[PDB]
């Protein structure tokens, strides 16, 4: 009789878009991942100190609040607000202190200190008795005043430095120790990769009236200093100067970049475990893109985007007198039938693992050239810590908005190449068959060819081996 | 005979561009609507107070300037320059309040007023003899000087508020107002979404001799006192705090964000109207996107443009023996002939209709797509006068050139999608006749058939409705 | 017998990219110009003068140190380092000075005078013996002290002016000369397209204790003055103020903006020529894109783009019985054969030259829309000068980085649009065979014919130049 050849009908499931028009599916996927409503931190340590530490109280060594000084340190944790009362002086801080600290107080590098150069260089620090359960800050009083220098170093890593002063707001005390008048302003300088400065003037005058107002008072009542900090930045191969006089003060240490833990804000679950984690959430295993708002995460974590879309995973469905569909039931995308059902039809291998194995590459191709993107656009050496420094209290990212639009003109030609590709591997089969039949068989140019004789279940599936032979088939002539 | 199908021979147009080539149409349009020649502003109220009032009158509220305080306003306004003498003090402004001041004069939301909770708080405001014609400030001179204090409240909405202060430049005034010494220098800081600060010091010393030199008289040649501002900006949900001495003074008013009136610098004509207006000329009704060259407009307007494109708007002609075309005269796009003029040639009309719909479909996916992606780079919740007033004296935008490219991008793509389209409604038809006709008709290939019987005018116009049978023709053979 | 038209095989290049897949072709090239190894100087000028000058002794004209004022500038300088000290005062910088100064020594166009003016409208200026061997300066020193005042003047060009303050750190001669009062701090204020402002006091005072200590020494050690700079902008149109007070100092002259030369770093070769020079090397003639990172060049030279590609040369390959390829040697790209070797095949010529020009036409229309693309992008009204001054330390640049993938983008388009033009070249010569031959000859579909008669080496070549007729060969018949 006749033969044909073709795919398996099923039924259609979704649609999906390609460069010149829309496409009718058995199948697709997503490339991003979601959130989860729990964090799972099986293995893992938590630190908490929210009933009796404030964020200042870490810089400063208060006796019992040590995180920036651990060997190892846990990724999740969780202090008290930042006008939290200390037990040593009254404190003062400027906007870009308060948003630097914000982040500089849990970071999960190494930090350097040089304060013995300092005391090396210019003698022993000044004693107070109100500072007794404070360790880490100099106070520079020479025996001559007001005696100004200039302090000079070269950098060790990159990162960040607070400095300033620390005064009391009696008359007496401040002739005293800045040996000055107090019709007078003075200022405090640092130079490095930028430039800062800071000024001072008498008690009852502009601006210190304004500081003394607006401190935040200590737990004891009848403390009388107040200190005043700002910051500054440096870099790894460079020199960095401050210009100092008598009444000056500057914590030593360098608090490295890198990379700092995250403050839980939903319900914590043990019993279970993951890779990469967020404040809100974690996310699933062996992902290739996550669905977020930020580059703030912990782990091992790829590229983020702001929402999510199709990739294809089957194949077209075209179909409504033969069309290109079988109705029988194979365990395959391909087959052979002979307008009969359940022995008269045969499924072949070949090409449904080389169009599995297709997919795989293209997707492949298109994860890695997204990748090479992203560093472009972010740079190779990249810190979290940076980054979000210099966003400030901006809650927007252009960047994140220009890379979402490249992975959406991207998915496009992957499902293009996909479609050409599957009809590529199509057309060669036809092929093989025209020329293994011979030129004595007429072809009716829709995939069915029309043979000389019968031919029965025997002669369909020897052809699915490719062992048939015409020599036992001669006999008797139909058309 | 035979018959043929195809479309109708028409004139060429023009060209346009798709993604693999350039093809000729028989018609196009544009995308953009043009600026006209005039304003038409036909039932509309307009405001011209250039005789009279200046920029910095109508902040305090002179006798007789008061636009900032209508219940109704005019979308039209025109004043005087920027350096307009008044009737009361001298002023002095920076360059921001200057900047901020050209837009917050003709703002068409609503103001808020504290002034009572100044008064409620600290006591009744300065008086002088000077200042009889303004009313809109407020002075603080307390008993005791300086008595510096710091004034903290929670915001309404979003806006800007001016403060500074008022001086008069003798040296005996100002000891006895101040009461400072000569010789100091002393600040006004203004924190809230921002940071900002100003400085004063005596009438011989600096910087208030520049102040006094660049100052701008007043009408009445026998005034001692100057005025200064500068501005700040605020945030609706929190709290925005002023430091305060005795001589500073506020203005007791934020000015709501929102859109404000355009000065216009054309004719302008009554008798007409329309519904979106720049500040040179008016722009047609319903269009969906404007060559302008800002995003400053009053009344409804769509997204704005830089250049402008084309669109197809008929079918690509396809022809120079048969080609495809028919040479006869006919009412529609599609048409069936039997190489007779006149009688022997018919039209269909299902197949136009659904080309004309294919058009509007695509064009207006596509322009959902472009308001998508123009929200998506301004944002949701914004602003004409913060958009504007963040730029400053910059006249070139970076976004208006981003977003320009994408419609250049969207357009190949729409044009695409419509041809593929059109050659997919043009194939279908070709085989609802092959099955029509039969299986004892040959086929050339090329879209002409060719019968076994001769094939009449009635023949012919029968296949066009649909209701052709083969009984009644079988007579007679020929090829 | 038999004929049959194609293409002629050819070993296969290399592969391209597409839109909907990847190509395999016979030659392909690139469209950047790569860096040489030295620097192609023959018919220029040198100026060295490593040994003698510092980068502020250009500025004020000392003897021998003259670049900035010369009617001939060579195009390539080197001079000494910053920190260099001169033979008069001792000097100090700000940050933008410094970054100001890197490039304001060495321009290549016009500066400008306005001395005469301050001496017409002020008088003589202030004289001293330290400075005898510098001409360009001009000190402040009024009879009344201190007597402020305000310069106002129209501008010529656009460009930069610096601006400071000259004194001695002994105490009487700053009150000899300032005629204030030690315990005192006074500004200067610039305005015109911008903001700037510099602040001074007494010798044993903030600020000026660091300015003592920081500053450069001279050679001659003993004199006692020390100069203080910064720097602001201007514009062409506008006027630019300035604020004058006993003691201060200005330089005047406005050097406007152009083009600056380059400092070599390699090997500096003669006896060879070229157009486009940079800092590490030469580039080749007539290319249409540089590999660069950066916009500085001296010459005539093309965009830059920072990583290179590559675009099709010659023709698709198509082939593995007939296929679409002629074994048989021709000197063309296209050919008719009759499976004979040597004398039974032949090559025509139209089809070649016009498959060559093609290639030429889309290329150039592509350059031209990378060219405007690059001139939006950038703006028409552009100076290296200014451009690099903005940009500071930073050495990235995120417009380059834009315009990259522009090219990428772009290539993809051309390589689609040339293919599919070959093709439609090559279906058309298929049709005017058919034609030629008549109704009487099958066809195989595949780009062979099969004749009714013998057709031999003559009869193919016939074919070749048109002048086939069918009169002489109808004798005999076969098939
Ligand atoms: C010290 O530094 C910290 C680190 O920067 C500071 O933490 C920030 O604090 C902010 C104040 O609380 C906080 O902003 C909040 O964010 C919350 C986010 O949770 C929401 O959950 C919703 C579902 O329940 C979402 O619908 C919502 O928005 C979505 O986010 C998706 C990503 O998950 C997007 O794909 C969606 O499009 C959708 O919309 C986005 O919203 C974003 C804003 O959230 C917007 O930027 C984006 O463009 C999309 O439009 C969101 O996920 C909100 O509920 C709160 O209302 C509030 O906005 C920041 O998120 C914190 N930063 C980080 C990195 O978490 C800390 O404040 C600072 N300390 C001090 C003292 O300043
Ligand atoms: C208070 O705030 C106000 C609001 O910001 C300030 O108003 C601005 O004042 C500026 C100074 O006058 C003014 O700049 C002028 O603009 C005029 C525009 O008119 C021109 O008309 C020509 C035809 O006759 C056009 O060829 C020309 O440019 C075109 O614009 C088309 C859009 O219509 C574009 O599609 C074209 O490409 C073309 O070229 C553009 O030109 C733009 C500059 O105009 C340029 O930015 C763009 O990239 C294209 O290259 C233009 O339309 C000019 O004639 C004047 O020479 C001058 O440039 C601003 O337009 C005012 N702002 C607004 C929103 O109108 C006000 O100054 C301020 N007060 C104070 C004291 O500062
Ligand atoms: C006064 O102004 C001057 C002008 O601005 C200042 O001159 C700058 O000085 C800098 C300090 O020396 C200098 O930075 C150096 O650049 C060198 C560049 O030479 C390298 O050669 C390598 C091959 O041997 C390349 O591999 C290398 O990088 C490549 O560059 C290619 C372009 O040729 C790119 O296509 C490649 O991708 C590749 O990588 C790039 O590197 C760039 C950084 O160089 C980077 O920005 C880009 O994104 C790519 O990643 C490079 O070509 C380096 O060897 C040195 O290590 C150092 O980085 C600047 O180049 C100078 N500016 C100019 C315009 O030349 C001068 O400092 C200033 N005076 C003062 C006192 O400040
Ligand atoms: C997701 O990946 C994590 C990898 O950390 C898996 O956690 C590990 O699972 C293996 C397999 O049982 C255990 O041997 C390890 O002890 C687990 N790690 C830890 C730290 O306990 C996790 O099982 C994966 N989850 C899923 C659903 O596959
Ligand atoms: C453009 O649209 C405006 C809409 O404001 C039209 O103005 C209105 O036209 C109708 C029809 O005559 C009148 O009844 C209204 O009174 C008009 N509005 C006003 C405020 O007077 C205008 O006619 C339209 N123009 C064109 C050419 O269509
Ligand atoms: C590259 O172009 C330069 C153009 O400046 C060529 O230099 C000129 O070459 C011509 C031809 O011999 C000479 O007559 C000129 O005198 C050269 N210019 C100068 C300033 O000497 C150079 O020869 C070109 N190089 C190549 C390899 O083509
Ligand atoms: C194909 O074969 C079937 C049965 O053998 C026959 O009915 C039909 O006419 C054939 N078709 C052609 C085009 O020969
Ligand atoms: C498509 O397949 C998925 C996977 O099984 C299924 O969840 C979904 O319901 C299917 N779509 C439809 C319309 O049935
Ligand atoms: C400290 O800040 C928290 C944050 O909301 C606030 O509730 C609290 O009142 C503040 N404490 C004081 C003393 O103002
Ligand atoms: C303070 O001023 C007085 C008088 O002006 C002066 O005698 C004294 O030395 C000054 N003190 C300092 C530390 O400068
Ligand atoms: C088509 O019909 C016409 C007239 O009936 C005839 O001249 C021509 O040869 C026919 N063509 C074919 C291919 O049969
Ligand atoms: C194309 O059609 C428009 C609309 O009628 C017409 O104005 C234009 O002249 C036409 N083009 C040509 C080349 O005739
Ligand atoms: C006020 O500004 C205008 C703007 O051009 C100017 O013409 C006028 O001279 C100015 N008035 C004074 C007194 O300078
Ligand atoms: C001004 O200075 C004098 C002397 O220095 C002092 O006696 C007086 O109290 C000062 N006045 C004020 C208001 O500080
Ligand atoms: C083509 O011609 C050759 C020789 O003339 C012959 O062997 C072959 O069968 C012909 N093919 C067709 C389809 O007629
Ligand atoms: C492609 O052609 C170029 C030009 O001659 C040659 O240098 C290169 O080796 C060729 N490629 C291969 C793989 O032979
Ligand atoms: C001047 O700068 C150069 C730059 O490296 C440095 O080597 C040299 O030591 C500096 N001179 C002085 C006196 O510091
Ligand atoms: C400096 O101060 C003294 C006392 O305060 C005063 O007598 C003298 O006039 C002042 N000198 C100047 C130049 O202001």
């Amino acid at each position: 009789n006749q033969i044909c050849i073709g795919k398996a009908i099923k039924p259609i499931n979704g649609t999906v878009e390609t460069v010149s028009r829309m496409a009718k599916v058995t199948g697709m996927k997503k490339v991003g991942g979601e959130r989860m409503q729990k964090i799972c931190a099986k293995g893992e340590q938590i630190h908490d100190s929210s009933s009796a530490c404030g964020i200042v109280s870490h810089h400063l060594k208060q006796e019992g609040c040590d995180f920036p000084f651990l060997l190892n340190k846990p990724k999740f944790a969780t202090t008290g607000p930042m006008n939290t009362s200390t037990t040593g002086f009254n404190f003062y801080l400027t906007e870009k202190a308060k948003s630097w600290m914000n982040i500089t107080w849990r970071v999960l590098g190494e930090n350097k200190d040089f304060g013995d150069n300092l005391v090396e260089k210019y003698g022993e620090s000044g004693a107070t008795s109100e500072g007794a359960t404070l360790k880490n800050y100099y106070w520079y009083v020479p025996t001559a005043k007001p005696g100004p220098v200039v302090y000079e170093k070269l950098a060790e890593c990159t990162g960040t430095i607070y400095y300033g002063a620390l005064l009391s707001d009696a008359e007496a005390g401040y002739i005293a120790v800045t040996g000055r008048n107090v019709t007078e302003r003075w200022d405090v300088r640092f130079t490095g990769s930028s430039e800062s400065s800071i000024s001072f003037s008498g008690p009852k005058q502009s601006p210190m009236e304004e500081y003394i107002i607006k401190s935040v008072r200590s737990s004891v009542d009848t403390v009388r200093n107040i200190i005043i900090l700002d910051s500054g930045r440096v870099k790894k191969g460079e020199t960095f100067s401050i210009s100092l006089s008598s009444g000056a003060v500057v914590i030593p240490t360098i608090f490295c970049d890198g990379d700092f833990a995250v403050t839980p804000q939903v319900q914590i679950d043990k019993d279970c475990a993951s890779d990469c984690h967020s404040a809100y959430g974690s996310f699933p295993n062996g992902s290739s893109f996550i669905i977020h708002h930020s580059v703030h995460t912990v782990g091992s974590c790829p590229p983020s985007i702001l929402r999510n879309f199709d990739v294809i995973d089957g194949y077209e469905a075209t179909w409504e007198f033969f069309t290109g569909g079988i109705q029988g039931a194979i365990d395959g995308w391909y087959g052979v039938t002979n307008h009969d059902t359940g022995k008269g039809t045969a499924a072949d291998q070949t090409s449904t693992q080389k169009a599995v194995e297709a997919i795989t590459n293209k997707l492949n191709e298109a994860i890695e050239n997204g990748n090479q993107r992203y560093n472009q656009l972010y740079g190779l050496a990249r810190t979290q810590a940076e980054l979000l420094g210099n966003l400030g209290k901006e809650v927007n990212d252009l960047r994140l908005e220009t890379f979402t639009e490249f992975i959406r003109l991207e998915t496009i030609l992957v499902n293009t190449r996909i479609i050409e590709e599957h009809q590529a591997i199509g057309s060669k089969k036809k092929e093989e068959v025209k020329r293994l039949l011979g030129p004595n068989a007429l072809d009716l140019g829709n995939g069915c060819f029309n043979l000389t004789h019968t031919c029965d279940s025997n002669c369909v599936n020897s052809i699915s081996r490719g062992t048939y032979t015409r020599e036992n088939y001669i006999h008797n002539v139909t058309l």
